[PDB]
């Protein structure tokens, strides 16, 4: 009966890639991908946890319907636990009485909150720790969920959200953000790009500079992910080496629609304007056993990308300046 | 008001080795160990163990009784730090509360758990992590028990009332399924009168005769020995004063009955060690050597009584 309405409304939308030519990727082609989205989710916050609540009229499609084809992290996962020699006996054993395939078709709410795997499930029943269940999302919906953002420079540290954080320094543009997921595994920090206006209030944009094998503007985030072939990456690998477009039939970046930032209100260190823009890649090469990959090229393949969004609106703007 | 006596009975034995020189290992001397034990449990079931203390045929109370050994909560948040999992948080609070490499606990407290500060702390930020430690935590009551197989099924957590031959092979898992272990026919035994087949893990299984566990346990940097080095390169002997390995005592066998399959007679004798190494971002190792530092061995024993011997000799 509980989870009210955030101060300023915060939207999450999905973004999959489809692919188009499986049988023609394990034959050595180039991958030809097919982006489907928006899958709109507006949050409700109730300690903070948050809640996602579909909007099928702000949304591409129903998520209970619509499939996309993409690679089966699951066996990726497993096959990763095989080589470094975590429950390869089991693994292996299972792998070659229950053929698997590298590109699997799902709904997309089974992809993103979560789908039952047949090796998983199998490993389960003499691992009963490890989930039968995956997604790119698994019980993620109603947990206290949030980023950390701290404020740095020289001495200076400033907290602008633990979690989640509304309504003193002198913030300045040398000042430097680092941010941390919930799971506070990595960092990545994000340095003043210019002086903006808000709704007419004032903000200090912030952007992940340029500064951040394999290739440069991505992220191996393996260890954090379970030992799951997870690579980090701009949507459409934005900011990112162009031999990782060219990789992949269907990447088309560009910094309006593919960029991250946060306008931050220096004075109440309240974020004002927001986009964080991320996409989800599965490092994909050419294995001697199990799969059934053919002869599939190395690269950092795109499963999905998303925009968790916030805009303060004229009225809500005209009560905070009030509030002064 | 449950738990029931096993069929045959099961004691686990626990020697500790006392680090008797640290500040001498950090600055790079040879460390010096002193073993400590038996402090002997016995078992209990009711498919999940229970380990009950026997004062009686233990060296000393282990809830008094103190272990200066290696500090394995930092060891491990170390080893996190390096392959860049909570990289950020860990340098931070080993910067913000100073931790000592050489730790000192009671028994009970290095067995069945205590509260690391560094655990706690990251138990904040990462509710999934558990802020207690111990060599055998959250291990009492649980369904723990081994698999021997042979392809006829030899235990499956543990089994009683299969023609083995000395040609078969036994392989086993530890419950966890993380590795397997097999074990060989050594010779022909008797054990209460009955005949029996003693197995051995052979010659056949860094340095050899260690086993690197990291992935089994949380990437805690965990190698696994036979008791002082047994069966294991003489450097890793050497390397540790106080290790003194013989076959009677350090020696892993299975007295197998070969008609019934039944396990009369055994000794599970395997060591905790810790890789330690030498880091100049974390102060804490100091000058420390390369190597494969001795925690604790035990002893999971059965042997077979003279009543329960001539009762399954009359069921032939
Ligand atoms: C028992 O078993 C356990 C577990 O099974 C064994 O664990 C091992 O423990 C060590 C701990 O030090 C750990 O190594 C560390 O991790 C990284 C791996 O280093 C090795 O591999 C390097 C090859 O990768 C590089 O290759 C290219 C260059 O040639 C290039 O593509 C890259 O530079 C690449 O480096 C990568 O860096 C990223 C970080 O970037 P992003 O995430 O994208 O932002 C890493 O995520 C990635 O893993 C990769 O390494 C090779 O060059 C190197 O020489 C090693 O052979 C290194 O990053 C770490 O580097 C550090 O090495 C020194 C010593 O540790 C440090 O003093 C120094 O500061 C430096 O930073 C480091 O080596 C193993 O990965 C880990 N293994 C497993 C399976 O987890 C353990 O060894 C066993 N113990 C015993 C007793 O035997
Ligand atoms: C992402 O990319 C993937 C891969 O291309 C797309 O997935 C395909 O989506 C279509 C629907 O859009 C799926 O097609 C459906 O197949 C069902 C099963 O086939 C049966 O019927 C045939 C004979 O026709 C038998 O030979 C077969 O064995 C099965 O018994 C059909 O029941 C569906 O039929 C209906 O089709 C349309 C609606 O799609 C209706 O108008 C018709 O009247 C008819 O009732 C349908 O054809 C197909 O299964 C999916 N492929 C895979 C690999 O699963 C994703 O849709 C795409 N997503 C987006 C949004 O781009
Ligand atoms: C969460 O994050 C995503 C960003 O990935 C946002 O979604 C994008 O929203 C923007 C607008 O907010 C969209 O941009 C607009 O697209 C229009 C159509 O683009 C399609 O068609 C063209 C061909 O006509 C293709 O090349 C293209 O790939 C698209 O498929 C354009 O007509 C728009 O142009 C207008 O604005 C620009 C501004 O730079 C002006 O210069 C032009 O003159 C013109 O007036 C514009 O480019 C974008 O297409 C959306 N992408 C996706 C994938 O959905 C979310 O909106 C963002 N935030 C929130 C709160 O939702
Ligand atoms: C579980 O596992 C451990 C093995 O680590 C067992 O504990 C050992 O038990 C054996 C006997 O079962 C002990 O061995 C005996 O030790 C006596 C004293 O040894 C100490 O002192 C000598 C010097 O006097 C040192 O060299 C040595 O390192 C010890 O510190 C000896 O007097 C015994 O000798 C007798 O038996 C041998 C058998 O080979 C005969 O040849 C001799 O003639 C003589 O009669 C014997 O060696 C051993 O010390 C114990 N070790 C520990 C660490 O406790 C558990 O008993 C085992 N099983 C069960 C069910 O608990
Ligand atoms: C060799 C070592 C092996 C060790 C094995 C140990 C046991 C493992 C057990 C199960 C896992 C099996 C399947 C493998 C899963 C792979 C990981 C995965 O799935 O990778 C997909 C996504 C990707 O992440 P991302 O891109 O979204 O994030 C970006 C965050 N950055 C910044 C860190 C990059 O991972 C996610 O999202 C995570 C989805 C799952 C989240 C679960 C936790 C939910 C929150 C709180 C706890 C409460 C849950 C329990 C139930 C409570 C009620 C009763
Ligand atoms: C880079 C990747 C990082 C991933 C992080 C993921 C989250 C980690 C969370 C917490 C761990 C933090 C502290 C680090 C612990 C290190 C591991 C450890 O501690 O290493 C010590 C002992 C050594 O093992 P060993 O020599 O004895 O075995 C020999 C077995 N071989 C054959 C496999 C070699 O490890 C043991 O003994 C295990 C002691 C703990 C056992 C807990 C499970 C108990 C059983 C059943 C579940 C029920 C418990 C929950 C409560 C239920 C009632 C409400
Ligand atoms: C992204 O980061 C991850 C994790 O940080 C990193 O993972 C590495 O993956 C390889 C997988 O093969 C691991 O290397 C193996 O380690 C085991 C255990 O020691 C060995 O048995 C393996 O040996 C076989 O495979 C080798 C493959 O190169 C052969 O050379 C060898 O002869 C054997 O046949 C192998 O050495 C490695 O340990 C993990 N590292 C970690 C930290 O877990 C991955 O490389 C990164 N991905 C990208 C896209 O860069
Ligand atoms: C393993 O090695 C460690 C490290 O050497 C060792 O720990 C030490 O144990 C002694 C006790 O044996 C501890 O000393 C005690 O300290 C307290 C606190 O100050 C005092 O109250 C005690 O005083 C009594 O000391 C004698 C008895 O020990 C009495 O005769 C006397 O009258 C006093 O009343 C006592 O000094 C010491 O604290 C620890 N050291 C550390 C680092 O904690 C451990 O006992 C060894 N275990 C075995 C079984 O070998
Ligand atoms: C995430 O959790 C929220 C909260 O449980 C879900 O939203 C509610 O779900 C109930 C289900 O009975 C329905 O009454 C409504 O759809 C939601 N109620 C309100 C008040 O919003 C949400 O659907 C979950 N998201 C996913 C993807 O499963
Ligand atoms: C392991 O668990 C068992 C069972 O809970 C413990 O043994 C019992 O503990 C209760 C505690 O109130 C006491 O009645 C007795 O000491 C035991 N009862 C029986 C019937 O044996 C055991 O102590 C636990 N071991 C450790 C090391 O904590
Ligand atoms: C892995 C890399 C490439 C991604 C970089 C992380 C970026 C996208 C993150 C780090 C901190 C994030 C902000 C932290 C806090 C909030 C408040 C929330 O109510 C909406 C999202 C919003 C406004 C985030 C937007 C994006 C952001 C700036
Ligand atoms: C890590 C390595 C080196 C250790 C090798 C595993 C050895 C020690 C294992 C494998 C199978 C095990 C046996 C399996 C079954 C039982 C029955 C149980 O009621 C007591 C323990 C006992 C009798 C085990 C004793 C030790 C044993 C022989």
């Amino acid at each position: 009966d509980s989870w009210e309405k955030p101060p300023l409304p915060v939207y999450t939308q999905f973004y999959f890639f489809n692919v188009t030519n499986p049988e023609e990727i394990l034959r050595g082609e180039t991958p030809r991908v097919e982006e489907v989205g928006p899958y709109t989710y507006r949050e409700l916050r109730n300690v903070s946890n948050k809640a996602y609540v579909f909007e099928r009229d702000q949304s591409v499609g129903d998520p209970k319907i619509d499939l996309i084809r993409t690679l089966n992290i699951p066996v990726l996962t497993v096959i990763e636990w095989s080589q470094v020699h975590f429950l390869r006996e089991i693994i292996e054993a299972m792998l070659k009485a229950y053929q698997q395939k590298l590109f699997v078709t799902h709904t997309v709410d089974e992809l993103l909150w979560g789908y039952k795997d047949e090796i998983l499930s199998l490993i389960h029943v003499f691992r009963p720790d490890i989930s039968p269940y995956f997604g790119l999302f698994y019980e993620k919906n109603g947990t206290n969920d949030g980023d950390y953002v701290f404020l740095t420079g020289e001495d200076f540290t400033k907290i602008v959200e633990w979690n989640g954080k509304t309504s003193h320094p002198l913030i300045t543009k040398d000042e430097v953000l680092y941010v941390f997921p919930s799971d506070f595994c990595r960092s990545v920090y994000i340095t003043f790009s210019d002086y903006e206006s808000v709704q007419g209030l004032p903000a200090f944009r912030y952007k992940v500079p340029a500064e951040i094998c394999l290739g440069s503007g991505v992220l191996n985030v393996s260890i954090c992910k379970n030992g799951a072939p997870i690579i980090m990456s701009f949507p459409h690998f934005y900011q990112a080496d162009e031999r990782f477009v060219s990789a992949i039939e269907g990447m088309h970046p560009n910094q309006e629609d593919h960029e991250t930032f946060v306008d931050i209100n220096p004075l109440t260190g309240i974020i004002l304007k927001a986009a964080k823009r991320f996409q989800i890649n599965i490092y994909v090469k050419k294995l001697d056993d199990f799969v059934e990959t053919g002869d599939i090229r190395t690269m950092v393949f795109p499963v999905m990308y998303l925009n968790e969004s916030v805009h303060i609106d004229k009225e809500t703007a005209s009560r905070l300046k009030s509030m002064i």
